[PDB]
């Protein structure tokens, strides 16, 4: 009786968002959907178990079966090597698979008409193309810890040549440095995805960069974007009343923040990440957002929550004490892959599912049942009272029975 | 008659605002300040004519006259040194100023009661503290044209030992890369400032980073602003009922935007930028706002214009076409500029002058007498009419006016 899903691979993660990840599982996909699931678990505990192995182990499994779903995991700092034990603070586990798959990550708000915007003017959707690999996500940080010269050098393989640039001269004291750099495939990649986007949504698109500082390093993002929008998008862009501007990125913020939405923007991995959370937070909440990497195969995808682990309720769940966590953001990390899922293999019941368990989800908030977090949004913190939302089991109790009526109902609904 | 002014360097820009510069010294300044004007010329042309030194020079004269009030500059690309047929594409003025003199550029919207916030909840300001000195605008970039290795290296003054770090191993194809770095001193002094100014608002301070990524350049600030709480500001934090947290930069500007305001934000040079663009168009227009650097002396500061040089009006200017450019951040630099011009010089006269310009510019747009860019705002720009706004000249000559009355007032309301 359920559906036949095909190959998933997923990875667990940590804290509230771990909890409420097998909530999803037994209550709205375990008893709908028979997959075969390849299970990672990226819970902080594991990977320091596996030297971080778990993680490539997860991104390889993606590039095998095309669909992943994520959890959200820790980032270890220094308070979290002493919290956890850690042996090593281990790197993002979301760098270290966007950097093994490339791609670009598309962030989008999941909208409920009763929540209300932060910005009045967004009447139209606005969805961030994020640049998935390189620049601060794969650097080279350090401490310099005093005097002496930090110096960035380039040798081409042919050994012919050899560049040194001086990064500074450190004449008293010491400081920090870095290096970091993209790739110029990656980074057309990151252009074929925006434009293919905009032309999805017949919607225009947006890149910003500071190219007037970074010269060269943002001259190229701007470069590659040019190039290939004249020599293989313009046509297609004018056909459909759209177009593709570059922006300075702080006067993209503010155009942005004063417009009414309807655009496609191409961020570079560090801005895509900033300005998604201000964007999510803009349209009302920031947990209220899906994010999926679209790799450069056209076939790969990796569905995630981009938000974090709420180690605030989890530490009030650890005392005993009841929790109220929107679970929004980690059912469409399901429902986003299981999309995909469905269009990879033809499969029209798991692709009714997946939409089905998005329109549950919205209609159930929208009827006035939600989390504490969601309803502070409408009321504000110091107005809410217990009568005003469910914790988080009553919640998931509640989408369970208002799945199983929309599922019963679709199986009624069908022409005999 | 005229006030005695004392020593600014003044520094000329482009387009638009080098008209409005003029307009500004000439109608509400000039008829009531006598000053030792240091002025030097960072239109392009003359950058350009002098190879860039004439920024170096006026920077070296801010250091020793401790005031320089700044117009609005171009910071060249490709299609600017095309137009102005420029023997370089010359680097940001800003960048080359902000990094000779270091320090803190605090920047903060000009409130105008009847202008609309975008964000409905920021109900008091929000002033950003963004660290002037070192990052992306100090940084060496450069086009990776093939195969190749990027490394950097730290070569200790002691000659100790020598570390040689891989950024990357180019194996197809090229890219970019780039270097850059922070100093401990310079972070320290960014530090103080971003604890006084809190400390002297009465008002939480939070710093922005992104050290779960960056966890050496990005822990280095997130360490040094913590010693420097714990040791020095905790308790004044405590007994003003205020506090210091650090925030993941992604984090942050979602938390700012379901703020109430009311804190300062200290910002990483890029971030600096990039939020306060978002704050000032938040609060309800780009071109509000001050910017003012205050450097490690605690002495030297810089009052800047942070907006364009507003092209699309020169273009109308040029073509003798009547234009309505809000002058607003142009007059606040040079009333910020003077008013810490008289809090060097215990100059009462001047301060009080410094304050009655911003009174009164304030004044005018709540009374309904502005620009067409600001009645846009209100109206939205296809319900403006000509009766809505006052051209550039129109409007400098109601605020010129409404300064004489003010002044006039003021020598009359003294006592024998
Ligand atoms: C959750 C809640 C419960 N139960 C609380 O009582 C308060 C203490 C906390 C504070 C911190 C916090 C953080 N994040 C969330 N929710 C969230 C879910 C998914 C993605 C991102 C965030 N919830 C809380 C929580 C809370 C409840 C109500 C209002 C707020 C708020 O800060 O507006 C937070
Ligand atoms: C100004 C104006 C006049 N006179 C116009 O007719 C239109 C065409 C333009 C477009 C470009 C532009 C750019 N910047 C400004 N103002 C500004 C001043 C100081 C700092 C930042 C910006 N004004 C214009 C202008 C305009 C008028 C009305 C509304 C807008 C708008 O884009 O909202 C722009
Ligand atoms: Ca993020
Ligand atoms: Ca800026």
């Amino acid at each position: 009786k359920k559906i036949s899903g095909g190959s998933v691979v997923e990875m667990q993660g940590d804290e509230m968002t771990r909890i409420i990840w097998e909530l999803i599982k037994e209550k709205l996909i375990f008893p709908y959907v028979e997959l075969d699931l390849h299970s990672y678990d990226l819970g902080i505990e594991n990977r320091d178990a596996t030297n971080d192995q778990v993680t490539k182990d997860a991104a390889e499994a993606i590039k095998k079966h095309n669909v992943g779903v994520k959890c959200a995991t820790i980032t270890p700092d220094e308070k979290r090597v002493e919290e956890f034990k850690l042996k090593q603070m281990w790197k993002s586990p979301n760098g270290t698979i966007r950097n093994i798959l490339g791609g670009t990550v598309f962030r989008e708000a999941i909208i409920c008409k009763n929540i209300p915007r932060l910005v009045s003017g967004w009447v139209k959707p606005i969805i961030i193309g994020r640049h998935a690999y390189g620049d601060q996500y794969r650097a080279t940080d350090f401490v310099v810890p005093g005097p002496g010269k930090v110096e960035i050098t380039y040798t081409p393989s042919d050994g012919t040549q050899k560049v040194t640039y001086l990064v500074h001269n450190f004449e008293e004291g010491g400081g920090v440095a870095m290096g970091m750099y993209n790739q110029d495939k990656s980074i057309e990649d990151f252009a074929h995805s925006s434009f293919q986007m905009a032309l999805s949504k017949g919607w225009p698109l947006y890149l910003s960069t500071k190219n007037t500082i970074l010269k060269k390093y943002d001259g190229r993002f701007k470069d590659i974007f040019q190039e290939i929008y004249d020599k293989q998008y313009k046509s297609q862009f004018e056909a459909q009343k759209i177009w593709y501007e570059h922006r300075l990125i702080d006067d993209m913020v503010a155009q942005a923040m004063k417009s009414e939405g309807g655009f496609i923007w191409a961020c570079k991995n560090y801005d895509g990440d900033v300005q998604s959370d201000s964007v999510a937070q803009g349209y009302g909440s920031l947990g209220m957002m899906t994010s999926v990497l679209v790799c450069p195969d056209g076939k790969t995808v990796e569905a995630e929550a981009a938000h974090g682990t709420v180690t605030r309720h989890y530490r009030m769940y650890q005392k005993g004490q009841e929790t109220s966590t929107n679970p929004i953001a980690s059912i469409f990390a399901w429902t986003r892959g299981l999309a995909h899922r469905a269009k990879l293999d033809n499969n029209k019941e798991l692709a009714f599912f997946a939409n089905a368990l998005e329109e549950v989800s919205i209609e159930t908030i929208e009827a006035g049942f939600m989390t504490k977090d969601l309803a502070a949004c409408i009321k504000g913190l110091p107005n809410v009272q217990r009568s005003d939302y469910l914790n988080t089991f009553e919640f998931m109790d509640k989408l369970g029975e208002n799945l199983k009526i929309k599922l019963a109902q679709a199986k009624l609904s069908l022409e005999h």
